[PDB]
């Protein structure tokens, strides 16, 4: 009836030792030991671990009312804000929320956000010189942040970003919410609420500045191109009628960019450290570049729609490498999988870290290798074989705009730079609640093209 169980260690704390060690690890063995599903005591909790793509139908198909995101991820409401996402009135609400960031994210803003990367670029190749070496993951996360705040907030955030250390405030921010929050969401994080302080004021701010935008500009509001999110959480009230506060809407603009700051930078990290590394895999790059490129000097977004490798590169560093590398639920009602039933006060967990390794839909699972997907079409298996971006009613709904600004920040890097890594490919570091690579992480650049 009810699932095999891992034996505690002792009571309470359980099995968070060796999974705290190494959370991926911990789940693989287990599924081998006690098959498809299995329960662990963890720091009080009961969770129950999914692993077999086969099952997934049990977890993703559910209603917000069979399986809660809102019960697990609550304790995010330090960074996001009171009554926002997962501390939001209701389901309903949450939703709504989600639909202001998403209405910010048109092909009509798509077209404009592939010329801010390429200014954000330009303007950082300066400080970069002609040749030198840097860490990847500390560029990546740079040109993320001032490239994500442009895209959601619109240019007037450049300034206050370079002359406020908006990059800093984020990594206090995110360098005090550690993954034992779940656990112990009063754990007071001093530095954290500091910077999230800070943050909120220089949003406001900005809001109020909008505002008499608004007044004197109201044309603006006519044109599809110029629409940030900040534009629509200001014209934007809830489906019900009622107007949206600012809490609320600095709550709404933080978890934005707080969304696409770690995970795309990561993902961008691992993507270009993988291509570069593999002369084949740089050299299908470069040839795809050089086809869509043509005689243009500049980026747009039909370029990058027609970059079907660099894509499929990407996709085989979020099946290597996932940045969100547990999904969770609780269980407000008893829940069926397979011959067990999951009791109520259960968290289901999914691994996308478990299942871009599952030798049941991948061949050879440890190799970079994008032509698994591009000719084997290894994912299409099973329908719930790769899981990156998520499945059913909570689907990314970043999706589009993660590849489309890792695929430019890496085209656009490409055209200035030959680069190379330095040392190995390094593991995943389990030390944070997004997952990237292991410092050191450095390369060596070269500008293509030079003036001295
Ligand atoms: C490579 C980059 C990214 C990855 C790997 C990623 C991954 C994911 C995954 C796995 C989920 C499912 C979470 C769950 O089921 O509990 C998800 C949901 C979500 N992602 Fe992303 N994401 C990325 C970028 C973004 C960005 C840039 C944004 C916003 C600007 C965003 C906004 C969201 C939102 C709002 C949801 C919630 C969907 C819902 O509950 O309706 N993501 N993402
Ligand atoms: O940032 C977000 O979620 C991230 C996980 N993540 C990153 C990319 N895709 C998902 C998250 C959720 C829960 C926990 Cl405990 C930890 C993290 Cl890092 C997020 C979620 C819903 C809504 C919104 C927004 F308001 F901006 F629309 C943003």
């Amino acid at each position: 009836k009810l699932p095999p169980r891992v034996p505690n260690l002792i009571p309470y704390v359980g099995s968070f030792v060796s999974f705290a060690k190494n959370p991926v690890q911990f789940i693989i063995d287990n599924s081998k030991k006690y098959g498809d599903v299995f329960t662990a005591t963890i720091l009080g909790k009961e969770m129950t671990f999914l692993n077999h793509p086969k099952i997934l139908d049990t977890f993703f198909k559910a209603t917000d009312n069979e399986l809660s995101l809102r019960d697990v991820y609550r304790f995010m409401r330090p960074v996001f804000g009171t009554g926002v996402v997962y501390d939001a009135d209701s389901t309903e609400r949450m939703m709504e929320q989600v639909k202001f960031v998403s209405s910010g994210l048109t092909t009509a803003r798509f077209r404009v956000f592939v010329d801010i990367f390429e200014d954000e670029i330009a303007h950082k190749v300066k400080e970069l010189g002609p040749e030198g070496t840097v860490d990847v993951a500390e560029l990546m996360a740079d040109l993320i942040i001032f490239t994500a705040s442009r895209c959601l907030l619109g240019d007037e955030v450049r300034q206050y970003l370079s002359e406020k250390n908006l990059g800093k405030l984020y990594h206090d921010i995110d360098d005090g919410i550690s993954p034992l929050s779940f656990f112990y969401p009063s754990l007071p994080a001093p530095k954290r609420d500091k910077a999230r302080k800070a943050v909120g004021e220089i949003f406001q701010e900005l809001l109020d500045k909008r505002r008499e935008e608004h007044k004197k500009h109201p044309e603006r509001l006519l044109d599809e191109s110029k629409m940030d999110v900040v534009d629509h959480l200001l014209t934007q009230k809830y489906k019900d009628g009622q107007e949206l506060t600012d809490v609320h809407r600095i709550g709404i603009l933080i978890a934005g960019l707080f969304a696409g700051q770690h995970t795309s930078s990561i993902t961008s990290s691992w993507t270009l450290m993988n291509v570069i590394s593999n002369k084949k895999v740089l050299e299908k790059v470069r040839k795809e570049q050089e086809e869509i490129m043509g005689s243009d000097k500049v980026l747009d977004y039909d370029k990058v729609m027609k970059m079907d490798y660099l894509e499929a590169c990407m996709k085989e560093a979020l099946r290597m490498y996932p940045p969100l590398i547990m999904i969770m639920r609780m269980a407000r009602k008893p829940r069926e999988c397979e011959q067990y039933i999951i009791p109520k006060g259960n968290i289901l967990v999914v691994s996308p870290s478990v299942a871009g390794r599952c030798t049941d839909t991948y061949t050879n699972p440890d190799v970079f290798d994008p032509e698994r997907l591009t000719e084997r079409k290894e994912h299409e298996k099973f329908k719930y074989g790769a899981v990156p971006f998520g499945a059913g009613r909570h689907k990314c709904i970043g999706e589009n705009f993660a590849l489309l600004q890792v695929k430019s920040i890496i085209s656009i890097l490409l055209r200035y730079f030959d680069m190379e890594y330095i040392g190995k490919i390094p593991d995943p570091s389990y030390t944070s609640l997004v997952v990237g690579p292991s410092p050191p992480t450095r390369m060596r650049y070269k500008l293509r093209k030079q003036q001295h």
